[PDB]
């Protein structure tokens, strides 16, 4: 038991915990009061005081005392009082010493004062742009892009709610179609999901506007920051073959073709005649022009599919690859004047996707 | 100082270290010698032992001792040393106590037996069965099921590698091409990726086998388990309309349609004649046939492509909804005595795919 703690100079004259728990806002101005008055017991002023008063554990000198007053202010003069890194300063802890002059007793009292968050700093991506490629056949709902995902994307240094993000998209005027094509489902994540269909034929880049804005309380006190994903639409095999020649209809993608053109002379054979002239030449392509990589194009297979008079296949075949036309037995005219024939052309892959055109045979007298 | 442990009675007659360290296999027989001597120098048989053994901490009597021998065995009868859940004994730790009885001094020496993990269990799934739907039109290298994470695949009680599970891929016999159209490329995660492009028309659901092995460090000991994943192709929009009534050639899917046959009195005004009745009815419909949900399914649209001669515009109108045909004026048959029509279907989606058949119209007298 000791008589020298039972003074009440040294003490604090107040309800609450020891520790005397204050707050300001980080990068408050020099001269801010941190306590107005500690409510010590006792005097530190005048001739004969019955207290010392006195700072412990000051780092950096951040807090001043007038002993007398009672009162702490802020010393940040030529610095600030940064919370975010690098300075990260969530709060300051000092002591204020109390010394009891008459026994000599020593008493700490905890000062700590938290240092609030401002919304002092906006989102910043990893990179300055983003870009994706998309196959044009790809599900609407597809996730097509996750390239924010393991900080690739945007990082904010404030705290809590001020350090949070929210991806995002923005209509883009430079191009009005991206925020209807493309669409971030999940803010938190900036996770890009294909909304509506591709067509490579129509467009083949995207502009994604994508901001990344942190969740200040305040709408007004919220940052944003801007990034562009590029979306590349890569060609897909959702088209058949076209025949050539063809004219164009009007205010249509649609080319048609000829009839094709031959001629067969009556009662000649094979050997003299073959192989047999189409004019113009029998040739189709892919309305896919951009199929990538070039191993993934498929062939093209020509054929006879059907026709009139419909004993045809006793006499023409048609080679699958190169669509040239043979005769397979002499042509008695009396028998067989003229051959119709339909030619189909179509892709080798499992998705044929034909196109069809004409064949005249004439047999001549 | 104590010259009571000057004395080597009660010590160890070994190199190595403190603890007497062996290991058996899990689930070892009864009697399974543990350690054949401890090497305790003294003697704890015979008329005036120098030393007095025995077990001390023996949690749940795993362990017998012969004092004389100095020799430990496996107390195992009724029951099974497992080394996995819900045992889960990855070691015995018991103390020899050695008295030396000159002087009353106590010594215990650490016994730790290391119980080795056997292959004796085999991965088990989560579920019972998986399942996955894949749109047709997804593109190959699409990750099309992931529903192994999380464990909900397999889990293999054992240590080690005879716990770590391979996801792998098996020959179907009931479905051969399944193992050919998906794969696993990363054993440790068992998700599948599309390998070959899906076809609706051609096969709608796959049965994939998928094994979960163990990576037990001996092939003749690994232990398998399978599962089959279920996948489901969803009909996908990669075909066009096709007319009717049509006639499918031999030994294809081409469905060709017939000619549409119109006939316009010359003279009588479209008041008198409209609408223009065409024979069969024109209609199209879309050659796939279960597109899901049915809001997803285009519509079609009806037009006069082309024609001849080329002032038919003049004279008809098709409604792009109904395909019904309408006259625009009365017909002179001194200057129009038939006209040959090209019409398309189409769908109204961005993805025309169209076909196309023809309309003969004859002007009558
Ligand atoms: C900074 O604040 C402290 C405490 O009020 C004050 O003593 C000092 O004069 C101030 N310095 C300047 C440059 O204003
Ligand atoms: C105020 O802070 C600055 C920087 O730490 C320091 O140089 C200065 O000595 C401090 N002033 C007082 C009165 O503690
Ligand atoms: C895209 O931006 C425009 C203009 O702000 C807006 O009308 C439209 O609703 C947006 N589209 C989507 C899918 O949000
Ligand atoms: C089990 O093993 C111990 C130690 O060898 C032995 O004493 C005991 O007889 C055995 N019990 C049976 C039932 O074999
Ligand atoms: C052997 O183990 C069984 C099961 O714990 C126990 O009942 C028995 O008492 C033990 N025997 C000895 C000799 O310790
Ligand atoms: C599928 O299984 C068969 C038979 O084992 C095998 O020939 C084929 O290579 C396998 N396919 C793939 C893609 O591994
Ligand atoms: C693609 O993946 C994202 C998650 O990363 C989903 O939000 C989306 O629905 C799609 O499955
Ligand atoms: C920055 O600006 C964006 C709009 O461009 C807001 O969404 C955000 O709240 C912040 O004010
Ligand atoms: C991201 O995009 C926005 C809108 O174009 C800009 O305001 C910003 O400067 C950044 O480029
Ligand atoms: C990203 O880049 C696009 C142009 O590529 C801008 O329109 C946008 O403002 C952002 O800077
Ligand atoms: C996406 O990336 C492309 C370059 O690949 C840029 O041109 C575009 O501005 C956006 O950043
Ligand atoms: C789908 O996602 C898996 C990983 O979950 C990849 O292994 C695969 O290449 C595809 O991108
Ligand atoms: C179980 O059987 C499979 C083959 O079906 C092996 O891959 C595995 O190693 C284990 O022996
Ligand atoms: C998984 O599939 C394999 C092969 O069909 C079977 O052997 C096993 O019983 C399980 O059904
Ligand atoms: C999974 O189920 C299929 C049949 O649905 C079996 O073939 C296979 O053996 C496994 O049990
Ligand atoms: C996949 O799931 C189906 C049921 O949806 C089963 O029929 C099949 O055996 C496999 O387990
Ligand atoms: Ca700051
Ligand atoms: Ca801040
Ligand atoms: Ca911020
Ligand atoms: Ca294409
Ligand atoms: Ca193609
Ligand atoms: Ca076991
Ligand atoms: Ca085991
Ligand atoms: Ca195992
Ligand atoms: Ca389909
Ligand atoms: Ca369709």
């Amino acid at each position: 038991y000791d008589d020298d703690w039972q003074y009440e100079d040294c003490k604090l004259a107040r309800g609450g915990p020891p520790a005397t728990i204050v707050a300001i806002d980080e990068e408050s101005r020099n001269g801010t009061i941190l306590v107005d008055n500690m409510l010590i017991k006792g005097t530190a002023g005048g001739p004969d005081p019955t207290i010392e008063l006195s700072l412990k554990d000051n780092v950096d000198y951040w807090v001043l005392l007038d002993p007398v007053k009672q009162m702490l202010f802020l010393n940040s003069t030529g610095r600030v009082l940064d919370r975010d890194p690098p300075m990260n300063i969530h709060s300051i802890v000092v002591q204020v010493q109390c010394v009891n002059k008459k026994v000599g007793t020593v008493i700490y009292h905890e000062v700590r004062i938290v240092v609030r968050d401002r919304n002092d700093n906006s989102p910043t991506f990893k990179h300055e742009s983003y870009y994706a490629t998309v196959n044009e056949l790809t599900p609407v709902g597809t996730t097509i892009f996750t390239g924010f995902s393991g900080d690739n994307g945007a990082t904010d240094i404030d705290d809590g709610p001020n350090g949070q993000i929210e991806y995002v998209i923005q209509y883009n005027p430079e191009d009005p179609t991206s925020n209807d094509t493309f669409e971030i489902p999940l803010m938190l994540t900036g996770n890009v999901v294909l909304r509506k269909r591709l067509n490579y034929e129509d467009k083949t880049r995207y502009y994604v506007i994508i901001q990344a804005n942190d969740r200040a309380q305040n709408l007004n006190e919220r940052r944003t920051t801007t990034t562009t994903l590029t979306v590349d639409v890569l060609d897909g095999d959702d088209l058949g073959p076209m025949f050539l020649p063809c004219v164009l209809v009007p205010n249509t993608r649609d080319c048609r073709p000829l009839t094709y053109q031959a001629a067969i002379p009556e009662l000649r054979t094979p050997e003299e005649l073959n192989p047999i002239l189409v004019t113009p030449p029998i040739q189709a392509i892919d309305q896919d022009r951009n199929i990538q990589p070039p191993s993934d194009r498929p062939g093209i297979l020509y054929s006879i599919l059907v026709g009139t008079p419909e004993d045809y296949p006793r006499f023409f075949h048609m080679h699958p690859r190169t669509a040239e036309l043979t005769l397979l037995e002499p042509v008695n005219r009396d028998f067989h004047q003229k051959f119709d024939l339909v030619i189909k052309a179509e892709q080798d892959n499992g998705h044929p996707l034909p196109a069809f055109a004409s064949l005249h045979i004439e047999i001549l007298d």
